[PDB]
């Protein structure tokens, strides 16, 4: 569906100043899924999982079972489906955006799952994460699913345009 | 020295989690003296490309081994990595003479870092089974250890040959940690 491959998207990004991304969710929201489904190259577990390609890294915890500087971005994933886990995908969530070491990282969210029957939508989601209040950041929701890879190139082409523009 | 290490170690509060930076030049006997302790597994993890990491666990207490002065390649380096550091074990290999004033540098590369503020140093001037050892007068003369600040520090002989020195260096440690009440 979308207009460019995902390696031609990050293919855009200064060739070297190196990137990093955290995407952090609950456990189950679908980030091991998302790792694999960008076809990049291959996950290390260290707990933690990180996905290095070209200059861009991501990394991948778990929440609700220092670290955060120089961060370019956060990628947050949610499953759309989990209607009463996402009051504390909202709690981590804020919890995350009150870290000083993170006051500039672009927030992308992944209304993720969306392939699924109960899946919420965007504004349902943005109501849910109450991201509706949040401006002193630069942010967007896009719904995703790493069963269609759906979502995924459009959310990182924001990452990648964003990050361009700064 | 009187204490088996175990016994040295026990002492220690034990809802008070220790961590220990074993560090110096490649080839000053680091990943040996982990091994000489006899304390149990040496982990390797790579926490960044490039880094070999070895950590020894023993009850509260952490040992981290890692490499430092590589003439190729920036100094190791990882998030976090120097914070909640209650010790630098700083290790020298007294026959490497040549290499001194490398450690030195990177010695004093360590003590320049806030994270490592207060930390306690104990400085093994190590490898001393080697009849070519430097005394520890020499070593201190050779780290430029009169220049070192604000810090409780010491060097002790040691030898993972032989374990000599070990147990007296981890006593200093335990009991200066104890006196910071
Ligand atoms: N229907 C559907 N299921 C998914 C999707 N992504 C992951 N899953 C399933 O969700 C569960 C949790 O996925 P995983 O990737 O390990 O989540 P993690 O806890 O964030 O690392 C597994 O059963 C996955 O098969 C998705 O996009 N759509
Ligand atoms: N003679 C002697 N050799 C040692 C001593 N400690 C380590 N070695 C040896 O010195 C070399 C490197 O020691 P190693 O523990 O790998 O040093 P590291 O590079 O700091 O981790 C190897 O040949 C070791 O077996 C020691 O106390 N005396
Ligand atoms: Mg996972
Ligand atoms: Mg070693």
């Amino acid at each position: 569906a979308w207009l460019a491959s995902l390696k031609q998207t990050l293919g855009l990004l200064p060739a070297d100043r190196k990137i990093r991304v955290l995407m952090l969710g609950l456990d189950n929201a679908g980030k091991t899924s998302i790792l694999y489904r960008l076809h990049l190259g291959d996950v290390v577990t260290t707990n933690l999982e990180t996905l290095q390609y070209k200059n861009i890294s991501f990394e991948v915890w778990d929440l609700g079972g220092c670290y955060f500087s120089d961060t370019d971005a956060v990628i947050y994933v949610v499953d759309s489906t989990d209607r009463d886990r996402m009051g504390v995908a909202k709690h981590e969530l804020y919890a995350l955006l009150d870290e000083d070491e993170l006051r500039k990282s672009l927030l992308l969210i992944f209304a993720n799952k969306q392939d699924l029957p109960d899946a919420a939508s965007e504004a349902e989601i943005a109501e849910q994460l109450g991201v509706s209040s949040i401006m002193n950041r630069t942010w967007t929701i896009v719904k995703s699913s790493s069963k269609t890879g759906d979502g995924l190139v459009e959310g990182m082409d924001w990452l990648v345009e964003r990050l361009r523009e700064q």
